[PDB]
């Protein structure tokens, strides 16, 4: 907080946490087959390690050095892997201190209700950065979720200072009393959009981290307004979304004065869908 | 309908199907590394094949008889495989008239979302054997899942005739006015035992096709109870009856006078735990 | 034989072949992920099919076709798929009438000492058109090995007509009687330039079928010239050549006056050094 | 060599070099999902790994374990890594200081020819002590292959003291100068056994480390006796014997007075057999 700023954008802010959390403890290591950019000559062969095995392979890989003693961070698109990580990540829940960055344009529906597994997912440069501070440093494995239309813009205000985001806190990136509009990720800034677009007030609630889900907040948002609309990108069926809607549908329905919408991705959300979506609820 | 019955449990109604479809069409094929008694020497090694193959292998395996006309029906457990048949089902959705029996004790979470497969659950010896033949006959590609826990009992009336059940469509197993509780597999025969013991008037719904949900039947029943429980055995959180209370959560909140409850499931329901949500909702 | 004749290279002799044999037989069938111009257009989607699956999956399904009774010819670049084809031919030789086309620039070494599994490579236009009739008419599975530096050039007098060149069969590319010198594919025609440039007579064999080796051919030209040098492009070690020299240590010593010379490729043959191993085995 | 002796049988010695190595270095690590005895109650959880991943996983994780500065010894066996194993040998041919203990009863074929990669089998209780301590101090990839035949018996003396046996080396088993007789693993002893029912004086030698093959050894004793017969278990087509066989036709073609021969395994040798080839090369 306190500090030099840079002014970045998410692919900026996330270079920014990889070469603070290295010079930070010699323990993290970053490996894969740019985000990565002044690592190498940095650090060295032995803390940026280019790992030309498939994606299991590399996640192994990630494990051995983790059971070794060190923090790795790991670039895994996905296209695979999972099955490796779901099983690591259920057989912790039922020691794996590794983060698994994977770019997104699906890795998340594959991830996001595996128990033991921590999934993020950030939407600002200064989040992108304070999350994967926090991921890195915790001991649970953690995939990160990178945005790929986000990387090159916007740019902020980013403190190169030590701050990070805490994991499984969710937060209201715009307070609002009329309706709750859950997002996450890219689709953050367009709820913004349509925020500023319309009568109600309308509060916009960033989950941040995906997994585990913070209820909490959603619940208090949803007390207040009555109305919820849930948005994400990707592929609404069965996705994070439907978990949202259904625990608020089970625990929260007396809270309700209107339908919950979930506006998502095909399976194989707009501005103007998520502003027809408040007037919609604002009827209720 | 109309003739010979056998007392058939699961495994005997499956084994009923695959003769029957059989001896109906000779390009219906049987595959894979009992439900398939007699076949062999019935039928023979060039419609009765042992694959030695891994999942995948049977998997283009049976995709390959298919393109060369015939109508294959292989067992897979999927321990893998899914990979394969997602890509082929958003292929077709964005040829494969296949059927893919796979005994179940998750394959269902991976498979009940995916767009362009048909993936369908049995609960009765009557529609074990009514709803593969269906599947055999049609031309979509289907995932039918058995519930190991049901092949040995229990047993029931099962027509030897020719009879369907169809595809997509769920059955009230039980009228019921006070509560919906919509359910699969296994959990019907739970459902059914609850009915039974509650002061309520339960409605049992059986979706017996899971993907494509019949939404409609669901409605309907809701739209009367106003109350809706949803049950399944496999693993709740994002499991099919998240998708389920969604989807009643945004197009029919406008019926629901109660919360709506999922019993599913350890992500790695009881008579007992259905009869206190039944209690539950029937408070409001 | 008799008729009209194309000036063709390898590539243009293989899209001659798959064409002759498809017009031939309904039941030959080309499938994979140009050597197959004009086919779709010509014999459509059932007869031509874009496989969208990966190299074990379309192996399956060629398989899966075949069981159906179809004459299959995959494209396979195994880059992978060799573990369900070694597999299978093991199978069959403690049905499979399958033919994978496979470039090649080792599949080579993988398949080559395989038991139950044909393995051809071709080294003419002629050869090439003549190998894979022969492999497409036969029950065998078959992985035809295509030199992807003779796909272009050279071009030879091709006969349209109906012709095959036998499996399991070498030929004498050049008749000589001081050296016999053992080889495949691209290097025949080094082979053959080196015959030209030197003073001894060197009888060039070209083995065509690498699997079964055709070794009564080679023993016969050993017989007659008791000096040997194989030559091949693949990795030498554990090669081809390896086995061949190996089979004459033992059962054809008695033959030899000069060291059996192998020339192949790096684990990972020029005109020149293939005259100066000629040179150094006249020398005995 | 100076100290007490354990009458150990290959399993304990193994058992032995493990527990040696480990308490010799911190660094040594096991891993996999008996040899092993002792070895966790010794060393405990972050020493003694159970990794519950898939080969490719634990060849990744060993890997990672290497990278992290450790000394891994992984068991594998291969039943699917090797292509993973490879590519590592070719890179470094072209860091990876690992052990993969494999026990075998084929591993040897696919390992053997590889470039960069050393693959070495023990035949006494006394060298499979000495070869895998000579492994796990190395820096290079070794590929250690157990012959299971050998685990009990037989017993013999093994130091407990500090030795190795020279990866890269052959031993000459039986002194003899009439016939060489090349072999390794189990096959040493019955080779040892034909040696004593013979008439001729027979040299064994024994291989000991497969790749890189200890040639002079071979050419020292071929250079002597003028008859070569090589003998392993492994499958004889393509297999180690080829190459040693084809190897001695080209270098020392001048050295023999009788045929190469080669005894191995079908691809899909006795004591007798082994006095037959004997009896043969000595017409010669």
């Amino acid at each position: 907080v306190a500090g030099v700023v840079m002014m970045a954008n998410m692919a900026k802010a996330i270079n920014m946490a990889l070469h603070e959390e290295m010079e930070r403890d010699e323990r993290v290591v970053v490996l894969g087959e740019l985000v990565t950019e002044g690592l190498y000559e940095r650090f060295g062969p032995e803390r940026v390690i280019d790992t030309p095995l498939n994606e299991g392979g590399i996640l192994g890989f990630a494990m051995g050095m983790a059971m070794a003693g060190l923090k790795p961070v790991a670039e895994i698109q996905f296209v695979l892997g999972a099955d490796e990580l779901l099983n690591h990540i259920a057989k912790l829940r039922y020691k794996a201190p590794l983060v698994v960055r994977t770019p997104v344009g699906s890795p998340e529906a594959i991830f996001v209700h595996t128990p033991g597994l921590v999934v993020v997912m950030p939407s600002t440069p200064y989040n992108a950065k304070g999350l994967l501070k926090a991921a890195i440093r915790g001991d649970d494995p953690v995939v990160f979720l990178e945005p790929k239309i986000l990387y090159r813009a916007p740019r902020e205000e980013v403190p190169e200072g030590d701050y990070v985001v805490e994991i499984g806190k969710a937060r209201v990136a715009r307070e609002g009393d009329d309706v709750t509009l859950v997002t996450y990720g890219a689709v953050v800034h367009k709820a913004l959009e349509a925020a500023e677009r319309v009568k109600a007030s309308v509060e916009v609630v960033d989950l941040q981290t995906l997994n585990p889900l913070d209820f909490d907040t959603v619940l208090k948002s949803v007390s207040k307004t009555g109305r919820l609309i849930i948005a994400h990108d990707s592929p609404k069926t069965g996705g994070l979304g439907a978990e949202v809607r259904a625990l608020v549908a089970e625990k929260a329905l007396d809270r309700l004065t209107a339908p919950v919408i979930r506006l998502a991705g095909p399976d194989v959300p707009t501005v103007e869908r998520i502003i027809k979506a408040i007037e919609y609820v604002m009827r209720y």
